[PDB]
């Protein structure tokens, strides 16, 4: 519902995905609010300021950031950096008394992930990862109807996420330095397919399998993966394959077979029109449901769907078939990870 | 093999970055935030060229609350049906959309069109012949456009059909058939206003069988100058008490042609044409569904052809009033065209009761042709 | 191969259908042949493998009861002369088989019935349809109620009338063919909507447009669309064409799903296909139901009554749309065994 | 205006009449008479020009007949396995059609061949890469055509997606994925010939993922250089002992487009097919179907255009194909060589499940004729 007001957000870094879809995603929360902005440039953020009515006094650049301390008014902050400054500032966050939302990948490596996460109880302050999938009703409604049993006995999921990388896009700048991304098309979108997999399913990969190609004489992967496949195995004996690419257009496309029924997401985990129909032999939208999200975990102080620990399960899977993709053998990811109120 | 100067030179240190790369002439106003409009319409948006979403009407304001979220439209452009006219203050507003129960069409077009916007009203039209001759005198007195939602216009499925029918790969026409239907009551009678006389004007007919009636027009590409019909319901169905189930329409033209069709509200999902010529025969089936239409051909002797973006009718109908506006153009689905259908369902209605044939060549002219 | 057959009349379907049909007939044989070019009989009668002298014509018509290898007799004459040669067949002892429609009249389809009872023999009218693989299936699953109740049904049946193929030419005579594209194949969906519904119509409502320019129409009718109600409750409209390609449409709606037979009652192909939110071709399978009727002591799927309600039916269509006023169709009829 | 000439001029009364009115040159010997020959080849000529059916050879009389009769097939042109080659002499079998399981392929095509006739085979061509040679050189040796059955190659559907890529609509290729999947029958499946390693030479990927492989292939319009795949049963599903239920598998080509597909034997039906550009994406869903497969072209910022005669016919393309093909001095776009290379792949795919290793299938196979 669109009037809002108590819990109150710090964003961090103004860039593609703040001002494009977060920012005008707080117009439909009913709890959330822009109360500060943290960027290195201050000629931007006195624009976005002025545009969301956000007080001049509250914009802090990278090195005064802690100084939020001393504002009860901010009760969280919301990192859009690059992934690998996510841990950096969460834990200068928590340090400073705030809660944390942190846009997915969690952090560029599994101990940083880890080192967020002990910051976190450390300062007694909740930890949640931005994955907007998780708040989006399309997708809950393909996990519902999978759980009432409507395709029968899952055997088969099939992922492809993709998007033309852009060098002369500042966002997509980044995403081709591996320190600052960690990774490739895996790190940035290929996460929507093996996360997707993980709560489509309801369970665990427990074995990994993957292979990873780019065309050398492309100046964009020098660094990073472009086309990166990998094969999981489940306990339950579910399989798929999926795959991320950085040099073919938009795809968000999953798939999930049954010997009943088969479902097909697509777009699956776009910003906007999601579709999702089942083969046989109301909401608010994603940005605004997780933003409030938070809130109303802070505010009635109960847990939240996608935290940091998830966050980490899918590093950690990442750096599984990364591996997997490296020596060209099966990789055990059966390490007991569990969900915490479910999928 | 280098990487770019500009992914090279970013800092890895925490550092100010440029302003992103930030990823519509024509706005509307949504009327009724209903089933049609949050399933099809809205959504529909997302492919148009011209269109958008300027501000909501609703008479539920939480609803227009997550609608507006949802679509991204400014909060404070949620109009009900009483501050409905403050909508002539905004300049943004281009047209409004009005997705209403049938019997409330004509007085929120006519407001809109008090309001100085376009309209674009869902069918049928009205449930009187004579409010739609009142939407279009209100449209022409305040000189803006009046386009009545008939998406099968807009199909290419559909329009591929009259294209082949009018290169004579049919032939001669001599017989139409339409048959269109549903099945009512989800357990909740009274509360449909489908089923409500006063609100619907009509049964399967004014719901449903309009598209056969329409479809048969657009296909032979002309008018019935004759018609026959009969209806029956069940007298111990609740809900057909006010409104017709089943009722059969029989044609003739002036080119001689024939037809028979039929609208239903017992029966499961159906939407087939069938156009029969001297050559060929061409059937629709899907014919006005909301995905994929899919005509064949049936020439004697030879096999069954199937012909041949195919499915933009949503979009492609949002943008024509935008673009008849924006460029100075003669809409293809003005009001006068929806008022023939209207009229012919009172000459329907009039045969069914009467049991006799009722004379209709009044020489409706189809403006720009079907 | 205890059954023999005496086909009266060398036309289309007698040529291009049923005697090439006889090819997959377990029971029966074309035992002997009737025409009135003996020529032609005998490129016929020679080609089948038929004794010449048994060549008979349209007067020694009745030697026939000489022959008892002859058990039953198959016309498929004009319909004006259905009733003649049915009795003159069945003053002879010979079984009958008539092609549709079995009269054109009410009265001498009667007339029929009863030579037929006097000689102690059966009389089937021949309907296809009713032994069509995909037809009977289509019968099935609305029995097993996989469509829900009956509400409405749509059928479709046409063919352009060339006025300069032998076939088709008493086709255009009044008193020859009794009637236009209703007596002819508008016929098959009349009859389809009855047994596909399982049940008869009490009312009956019609109206038939021909160019008037037209002279394939001077006597008979080109289109008509009848519409009727029945007992259940369920609807149905159809129409049959003389002047548009052909068609072969039916459709049957219920509140559970529909059903489309398309094509619906041609020679070969036939298709059906239903929607929701290994046996013998047709043609053998009727001329071996006589036979096996016959000789197990057994009643003939389609009755010569069966065949008569369809010839009162459409009289009764024709009466509604000359007057164009409903006619009542409420007379008890009732298909023995089952449609 | 009145009755015509010769209508009008009818003797209300008996009389003579003359001969009524009439109504293909490549017969064809239809071998199996099962599920597929049943429900889609035999009614398939309906709609075929030149192509008919002569003759049939089914190791059931009873069926046969019934089935003769039902198409107007000369009730003595009804062979069996043993007497097969007596088709020899017939000449109006212009032609053979063999649908019969895998092992029993090259076998009947090789006779059929030894009878100077040409030679329709379903796919998967042969069980072993060895018996598709052998078929080959058969077909060599009686100078008769012989061509294996890929309707995806004659279905208009399939031929557009290949032509807009064509046109370089997608643009430049990078990723292409595909799945097809149908769930057999569990009911004592020792009595299916799909799930007996001796009559099928495989499991889900010989069957059905084929489909997935030989549509990679003239989508891209490239044959994959190296194969990697991996491959899993239910160790308790009887239905699976001698044949795999599901199997995945990579692939890269030369031009260094990537592919990812499976097959499943478990999981209701799927035919999807998605082709990857730098300009578009082409999702084919259904993608081999019997009837009507669509396909559907999502080009950045743009929405979701679908595109859509005739479309409907590939079987009778099918064999009509065969029919041209001979009567007009040309080869067949899906010679012997063609699904000699789908086999030879799949062994290769197998042995990549198997070794779990990556396996080099840069052997030189040139498309002859174009895909
Ligand atoms: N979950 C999802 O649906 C999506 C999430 N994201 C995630 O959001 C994060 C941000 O991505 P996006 O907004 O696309 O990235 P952009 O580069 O558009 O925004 C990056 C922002 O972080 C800042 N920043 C500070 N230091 C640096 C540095 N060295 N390099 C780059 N930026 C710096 C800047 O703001 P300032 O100039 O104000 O200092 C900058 O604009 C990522 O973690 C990404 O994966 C992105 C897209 C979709
Ligand atoms: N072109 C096409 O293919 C289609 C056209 N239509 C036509 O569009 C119109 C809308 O149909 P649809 O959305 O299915 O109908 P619904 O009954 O689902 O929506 C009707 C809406 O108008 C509103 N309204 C205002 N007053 C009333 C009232 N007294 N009773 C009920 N609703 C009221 C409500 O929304 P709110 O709560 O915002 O006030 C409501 O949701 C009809 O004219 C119909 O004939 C329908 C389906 C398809
Ligand atoms: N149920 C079905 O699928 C079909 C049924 N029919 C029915 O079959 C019957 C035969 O029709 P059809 O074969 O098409 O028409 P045709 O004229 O081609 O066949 C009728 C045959 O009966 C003869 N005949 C005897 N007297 C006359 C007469 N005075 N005028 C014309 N013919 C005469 C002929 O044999 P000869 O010259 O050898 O004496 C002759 O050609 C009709 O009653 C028709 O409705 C027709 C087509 C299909
Ligand atoms: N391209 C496509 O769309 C499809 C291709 N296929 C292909 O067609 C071929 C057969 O498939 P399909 O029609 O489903 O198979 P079925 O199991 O229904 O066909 C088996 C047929 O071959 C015969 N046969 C001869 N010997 C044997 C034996 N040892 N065991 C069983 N049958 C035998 C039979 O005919 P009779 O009883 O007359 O002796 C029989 O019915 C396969 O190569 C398969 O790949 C299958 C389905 C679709």
């Amino acid at each position: 519902m669109p009037e809002d007001r108590r819990f109150g957000y710090a964003i961090v870094g103004l860039g593609k995905y703040a001002l494009n879809q977060i920012l005008p995603g707080f117009a439909g929360c009913q709890h959330s609010r822009i109360e500060a902005l943290v960027s290195g440039n201050a000629e931007k953020a006195k624009i976005v300021a002025a545009e969301y009515g956000v007080d001049p006094r509250k914009i802090y650049d990278y090195s005064n950031f802690d100084k939020i301390a001393k504002d009860p008014k901010i009760d969280a902050v919301y990192i859009i950096l690059p992934n690998s400054l996510h841990a950096e500032f969460a834990i200068r966050a928590f340090k400073a008394g705030k809660h944390v939302m942190c846009e997915k990948p969690m952090a560029t490596s599994v101990a940083d992930c880890q080192r967020m996460i002990d910051a976190a109880k450390a300062a007694n302050k909740k930890l949640m990862i931005g994955y907007r999938c998780h708040y989006d009703p399309m997708n809950r409604a393909a996990v519902k109807l999978i759980r009432e049993n409507q395709l029968g006995k899952l055997g088969m999921v099939t992922t492809d996420n993709s998007d033309v990388m852009d060098q002369n896009d500042p966002a997509q700048q980044w995403r081709l330095r591996r320190e600052l991304a960690g990774g490739g098309s895996l790190m940035d979108i290929g996460i929507y397919g093996l996360n997707g997999t993980r709560y489509l399913l309801g369970e665990e990969p427990i074995e990994v399998r993957a292979y990873t190609y780019s065309d050398p004489n492309d100046e964009r992967f020098v660094e990073v993966e472009d086309r990166i496949i990998w094969q999981m195995r489940f306990r339950s004996g579910a399989l798929s394959h999926g795959a991320s690419s950085y040099s073919t257009t938009t795809t968000s496309r999953f798939s999930v077979q049954g010997d009943k029924a088969v479902l097909l997401m697509d777009p699956a985990t776009g910003y906007y029109q999601n579709l999702i129909s089942v083969q046989t032999p109301p909401a608010n939208n994603q940005f605004s449901a997780q933003l409030d999200h938070l809130a109303e975990a802070v505010i009635n102080n109960k847990p939240v769907r996608s935290p940091g620990e998830e966050g980490m399960q899918d590093v950690r899977l990442i750096q599984a078939i990364y591996e997997a993709a490296r020596t060209g053998r099966p990789v055990n990811t059966d390490w007991g990870y569990v969900r915490q109120g479910g999928y």
